């Protein structure tokens, strides 16, 4: 995976995400997950391409069972875009690089 991705834990979520200075896109994922597997390389490219405008983060739900229920996540992958501690947009399921780009470009700009 990209070395630019922040791997979050249950204990680090509040500090890493809600206290972040800028936008953080959070990937809720798991080992046995076709769709998680499919957006992974896509996310790597976004981390590279959106550096300075966004930080990509991962929450592994096998290793961190607590955070996902708090945020209404009912499946994986689910992407949550955070801004100054606020969930600002949500995307469930696999998507294309093109779809993820349009979602981010639309949502990063909205304040």
């Amino acid at each position: 995976g990209s070395d630019k991705i922040i791997h979050l834990t249950d204990d680090s979520f509040d500090t890493d995400v809600l206290k972040a200075d800028g936008a953080i896109l959070v990937d809720f994922w798991a080992e046995w997950c076709g769709p998680c597997k499919m957006i992974a390389p896509i996310l790597d490219e976004i981390a590279d391409e959106y550096q300075g405008k966004l930080t990509v983060a991962k929450l592994n739900i096998d290793q961190n069972p607590g955070t996902a229920p708090k945020y209404g996540i009912r499946g994986t992958p689910t992407l949550l875009l955070f801004k100054n501690g606020e969930v600002a947009a949500t995307k469930v399921g696999a998507l294309s690089k093109g779809q993820l780009k349009e979602f981010l470009d639309a949502n990063l700009a909205a304040a």
